[PDB]
């Protein structure tokens, strides 16, 4: 590579993500959320141009983190959303929904709870913005990442620029914990904890796929 | 909690000296083995710590979801030495092409091949192994369970875990830019194995063909 992407100090990072960050939208409750979550996945695919690394990829690379991510993408949105409406997820700012609305549709108050479950952790751990969208990026390049056709050196030097941009974000996200006054041993564990939670997030989202 | 009182050597020796033992139409052969290695897994799961001070209703939700990704991992870890190949049991090595035998087996076979070459470039270390099974068994079911304290005691001994694997990495020589760099790699690597847990479940299901339920973990937490 020639990345202009791997040359960016912690600050820039953030400022760089804070930026690309996509607007709150506004909204059969199925419908109501197939209509937003379709006008939100056009605001994504501008928003992973925007993640530093995700150019340099192949387009074939470029969508196949796409169509592992999105619905990831959708559901730590949410989460991050609804933080400050315990019991509540807000899907949209006139579209705020408690559990048993999860009820009318075909298993979605699982999914419904374990958004909630992820928000309320979020919620105890103090999530800040610029912790957010550290994570959100991590979910866009990790979660594909492990599953192109790994032959063609090329598709090679590509998991390893990916494996770089997010060793990236991890001193990105180390730095923010850093100025924040955490210590060494708090930053290593704040850094796990989150880490820990996208393993969540990719349950709640194949099961979700599941359901469907 | 005499378990949250452990230092960084400490918990990993005991994760060392808790380690299960690795023998074997191919479902049935797979089943039956899975099967024997769950007896195994139950009585390993009691000797992490913090496990058995939860209640039963919580340490057979952490099974109940753990139980597949630990046998994949398990696997992986017993694969790692032999690139291209998965060592089911020492009697039982297979290639990709043997996966094929099963409707939606190698896709699986792939994913877990992947992994496995990944640990061999990470060249994860036996103690990093041990301390990621056991965030494994503590994290996978947390976040879909008195019930409230629960919670905080297993985010106590998770965050203990996290301390003792940068302990290895320090003691190993890296950095501490390193240290957070590897920690990093590997909780992420988690995920997949998550997505392989799940895929697994899918195609199982796509494929009757009985998996372990909640009951038969509770009988066997129970003996
Ligand atoms: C399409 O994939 C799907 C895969 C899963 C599902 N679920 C419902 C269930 F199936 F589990 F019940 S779920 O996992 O519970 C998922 C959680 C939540 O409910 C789902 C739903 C949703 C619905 C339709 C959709 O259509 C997207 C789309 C775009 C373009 C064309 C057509 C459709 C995308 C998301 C939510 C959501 C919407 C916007 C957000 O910002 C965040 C969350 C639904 C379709
Ligand atoms: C049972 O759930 C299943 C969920 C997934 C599947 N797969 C096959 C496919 F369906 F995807 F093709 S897979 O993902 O490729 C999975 C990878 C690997 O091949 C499968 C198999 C296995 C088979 C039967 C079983 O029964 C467990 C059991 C125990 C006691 C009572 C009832 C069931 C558990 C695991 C492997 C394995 C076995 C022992 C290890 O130490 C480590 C790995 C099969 C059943």
């Amino acid at each position: 590579k020639n990345s202009l992407a791997l040359s960016l100090t912690a600050d820039q990072m953030v400022s760089a993500l804070l930026d690309a960050e996509p607007p709150i939208l506004y909204s059969s409750m199925m419908g109501l959320l197939t209509n937003l979550a379709d006008r939100e996945l056009v605001h994504m695919i501008n928003w992973a141009k925007r993640v530093p690394g995700f150019v340099d990829l192949t387009s074939h690379d470029q969508v196949h983190l796409l169509e592992c991510a999105w619905l990831e993408i959708l559901m730590i949105g949410l989460v991050w959303r609804s933080m400050e409406h315990p019991g509540k997820l807000l899907f949209a700012p006139n579209l705020l929904l408690d559990r048993n609305q999860g009820k009318c549709v075909e298993g979605m108050v699982e999914i419904f709870d374990m958004l909630l479950a992820t928000s309320s952790r979020f919620r105890m751990m103090n999530l800040q913005g610029e912790e957010f969208v550290c994570l959100k990026s991590i979910i866009l390049l990790n979660s594909g990442v492990y599953t192109f056709l790994s032959s063609t050196l090329k598709s090679l030097e590509e998991k390893d620029h990916i494996h770089r941009v997010l060793d990236k974000i991890t001193d990105t996200l180390i730095h923010l914990m850093a100025k924040a006054g955490l210590t060494l041993q708090q930053q290593h564990q704040r850094l796990a904890q989150l880490l820990l939670i996208l393993s969540h997030i990719r349950h709640m989202s194949n099961k979700g796929m599941e359901h469907l």
